[PDB]
């Protein structure tokens, strides 16, 4: 009844917050002092690695864009970036990569 919105674990904080869905997970990190970094406006230096520990189904699906830079700063199978990993709905879980 609520899928315009969705919950977003910080576990390195442990806090959940309940984002409106489309949000990016960089934009309610520093909200609530989670430590992922925000260190470019483009999509490209990789530092705002970011673990999904549960729910990447609720994810929105990493363009190529994500991906070359993800591969390229040795991001793992469960890793995405947090400037550009949009929350769709339900659940999700995440601490700082
Ligand atoms: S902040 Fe640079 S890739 Fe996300």
């Amino acid at each position: 009844f609520e899928k315009d919105k969705a919950t977003l674990t910080f576990t390195d904080v442990s806090i959940t917050v309940n984002v409106p869905t489309g949000t990016r997970i960089i934009e309610m990190s520093e909200k609530v002092g989670s430590g992922i970094t925000y260190g470019c406006r483009e999509g490209e230096c990789g530092t705002c690695m970011t673990h999904i520990l549960e729910g990447s189904e609720n994810l929105s699906e990493p363009t190529a864009l994500e991906m070359r830079v993800l591969e390229e700063n040795l991001g793992g199978k469960d890793d995405r970036l947090a400037c550009q990993c949009r929350v769709l709905g339900g659940a999700v879980k995440v601490r700082p990569a």
